[PDB]
């Protein structure tokens, strides 16, 4: 598990359970195209989005649609999305947690890159 | 205005207005006097706490009352407050805080 | 002035200054078009960006230069940039953004 | 495990380890009397804090000793720590996570509370 995505509600103090979230890799021509996606579990994380083997170097967005999630609780939300992108850099053993903290009008991210 | 707080709301993506805010300053018997308080304004802003005079060097607390904001709101919070705890030495200090029912972030903007 | 931004870094506890800032909308072809670019002030804000006139409804992204910031000022950063996307129908918006090198928020304030 | 902190740097996009953590709860004359306390982990993370026998409902502070952690790594904070004060509540069963985020000038904490 190279890459793993945690989404965390920060209105009711829960995971944030049944999130799509998309992950893109910049292609040549620099536009975004599929790489993996998911549905964030009762924990609020998505495990298994690739294998070491298919995430190389490169210019990575993961797109959490935080909106649908919003609404489907009654709560207003601001964003159509919450996005991170970023460049991943193969520098030793490495493992990717993306981490994002949910609010109707506002989102935090955060990268934790652990050996 | 050596000691300025700003406030804004996560949830209704607006300025957090009349929040309470009190700073305390660490005492010689190390319990903690207070030192100042106030509410945010309507744009989220508290000014005036304090003067360059009265606000000398020490160890000084911040607490933002988010408890009575959410319960004004009619939201379930669960901190009892946001605390800011910092020592002064640096000449204007403001103290940001995002809020939301079980987050909150804190800034400082030395200035 | 229906659309601002404020960037603060996390690290340095000040404005972040001079930090680039471009704004596209969803074009009819569902592509990005330039809609507006900026830097920010001395103060860490961007005023000036659009007009009443010019910010008509549709999907936005307010892209910030955290990377270019970071580097500039001699640090690693993780992130490209920090993405804020939206719709608009609300007439003033603040886009507020908090920098740390491997981590953001973002927070909207409608007025 | 009714309690657990995690700490993260958002410097260095890493678990934040060996970090001093103190947890106190109110008194009835609403004094800080000590509760539990530790250091966190090479993931992070402090668990062990406490038990449900100990755990009783009341107001808690996390005191995090977040200058300590900057200054041995050479890098000026501002905080003398970040403090996280809650009422507990037993309401069906529940786990406590308190979550920071550090930086110098800046922290961020959240509660998750799952069943």
């Amino acid at each position: 598990c190279p890459l793993m995505v945690k989404v965390l509600d920060a209105v009711r103090g829960s995971p944030a359970i049944n999130v799509a979230v998309h992950v893109f890799r910049k292609a040549a021509d620099d536009t975004w195209e599929p790489f993996a996606s998911g549905k964030t579990s009762e924990s609020g994380e998505l495990h298994g989005l690739t294998t070491e083997e298919e995430f190389v170097e490169g210019i990575y967005k993961v797109e959490i649609d935080t909106k649908s999630y919003w609404k489907a609780l009654g709560i207003s939300p601001f964003h159509e999305h919450a996005e991170v992108v970023f460049t991943s850099n193969d520098s030793g053993p490495r493992r990717y947690t993306i981490a994002a903290l949910l609010s109707p009008y506002s989102y935090s991210t955060t990268a934790v890159v652990t050996n």
